[PDB]
DNA sequence: GGGCCGCCCGGGCCGCCC
DNA sequence: GGGCCGCCCGGGCCGCCC
């Protein structure tokens, strides 16, 4: 079986969607989305809010991953993770294992997983239905390092793929974006979304 | 009986064919199909995805194999290996044979296998079929030497023949492309498509 | 006393001087010596030729060591060392400790040097009188990071010290010039020699 | 010291010098001398006339050895040898391992020498005075790859080293030459000689 | 917010076929 | 002897300094 997992759009049962702010783009913003790209930009340790919104609450025990995979076909066989540099830094949560590229912050009951037979790494959160009054359940993701870190993803384009599944591990949805860490993500996405005009 | 595989196109019961993604044509591209010639110009170890189709999914322990044949009659008996220069390259993914040409990445249950008749190298691995709400299976070889290595293939075009198979070895289903692997892709295809057109 | 090791040029008894080869300025050359800055623009892990000149011959037991440090007041402190990407690039002669920045390739009596008290590294040769006919003795360095390596020198200059030493390192000689570790070292040296003339 | 042997002329006590056929230019001629250049052009595997010369005749037990070298100081250290393609074709002449690049024929007493120390091959003869009323000792060298041999020589030039030494391996004389193993030595050294006259 | 170094890029330069 | 594929080449395109 293939040891890439799939970044197939799946709404589910439970019409599962994904939410972003509304963020500007100052030079360097933190973290802001392009629609037009389905592309997040974002600063090296930032916060990345990402909502959670469903058409109904799924189970009790619901879980939410985060995983990372290059975009390109070229590169979708190699493990994402952190470079060698970041790797050593010290700068663990003392939870994060320091090769993980995506981390979780603010949440009580994160997981970093290891998956046995790919080596893939994942971030996982419980699911928790939005507060009675609110649309959508927002995660602040970090990505520890940049897609141009030598060693690393080395400008590569990634993909973050979420998933809700159950405690099993079943696929309850999925959905994906794609990712640039940089230092100027107002900038980069001004670029790109001009070159996506022009083309 | 002929120690030389059958090239025939045969969509079987399960109406097998091939597919393969719209690549273009810069001058060194990694990849690129061209349907005019049903060829393949690829670099070496460079991911070259192939779609297997199908009108009816067939059964659990079907195998999907890959092999190749020197496409000129001159040359159909010999064995195609990779070249001594190659074969010695510490680029081993620790279960490929180090003589064999193609290779298949990204895939936890591949195996290489030598016919002990023919002695002629083929990568196998199990046939998936494809996600729900997606219309094939793309499978990610890779070929380790260009078609020029002296000593290997030495400018020879080669065809790979896909097979499917059940787990005793008969055949479901066969299809063929030519392959040049090159340093610059785009322009090969470029120049023998152009060379088509003129004759 | 100071941890940072003396970068004053000190001909000695023997009069040590060091020379560099009329290289040329293509715009990647792997080596080229600029007199107009003292200073030696080179590529990755290619041959750096340093000839040695002396005026009489040092005595036997005579060693050559080089080290490198930060040229800037504000880094000379900091220990010149390997990125942590290029050291766990399986890269190694088998001699030199992936850590070391510059190494000497050709030579059977190489030593690598960690002083125990200031923690910097060096590389160690025996001094060779030149053949009988022969002006210089050469040496062929390598540096096994780019100026420019994150987690390492970071973009700040070097100067690589060279001593003559005795068997008891006490010193005989020493001289000095500046390096840029960089892809295209006759571009980067035309710039900075174009900055000169200009500043 | 350095594994890198001296390509210094040494005409020494016996004033030794080398000589060369006039051979011509036509294109794929088998071996032809540029002086212009000091410069052999042959065919792989092809007779290559090396003449010795001497003012006075050096004791008995004298030995000829030739030894290769890159020319190009990024490339001295690497041990010239034959490519794994020609290393495994069957066309040892029982003597001559494989791996060396430089055979002697026509010579009862060759040996093939492993430096015990550097790895570098070389190949040995007797030195044997001319007949009376001859000018010169004729030796008939072949070379077993071409240059350009991939996983070998790679293009890169290289010299012969032609050294007279005692049978204890003393250094009685030195002399050198460049060589060019290539399809068509014609061609190509007339090639380079215009090159040479252009600039 | 303006603007200043590794790597990608298309042009074009040696064995073998004719 | 004429002439037809991997690699070298100079132009030019993202973190950090200002
Ligand atoms: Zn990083
Ligand atoms: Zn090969
Ligand atoms: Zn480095
Ligand atoms: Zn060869």
């Amino acid at each position: 079986s293939s040891s890439v997992p799939s970044q197939k759009t799946y709404q589910g049962s439970y019409g599962f969607r994904l939410g972003f702010l509304h963020s500007g783009t100052a030079k360097s913003v933190t973290c802001t989305y392009s629609p037009a790209l389905n592309k997040m930009f974002c600063q090296l340790a930032k916060t990345c809010p990402v909502q959670l919104w469903v058409d109904s609450t799924p189970p009790p025990g619901t879980r939410v991953r985060a995983m990372a995979i290059y975009k390109q076909s070229q590169h979708m066989t190699e493990v994402v993770r952190r470079c060698p540099h970041h790797e050593r830094c010290s700068d663990s949560d003392g939870l994060a294992p320091p090769q993980h590229l995506i981390r979780v912050e603010g949440n009580l009951r994160v997981e970093y997983l290891d998956d046995r037979n790919t080596f893939r790494h994942s971030v996982v959160v419980p699911y928790e239905p939005p507060e009675v009054g609110s649309d959508c359940t927002t995660i602040h993701y970090n990505y520890m390092c940049n897609s141009s870190c030598m060693g690393g993803m080395n400008r590569r384009p990634i993909l973050t793929i979420i998933t809700l599944e159950d405690s099993s591990g079943n696929l309850l949805g999925r959905n994906s974006f794609e990712v640039r860490v940089c230092a100027c993500p107002g900038r980069d996405r001004r670029t790109e979304e001009e070159n996506l005009r022009k083309k």
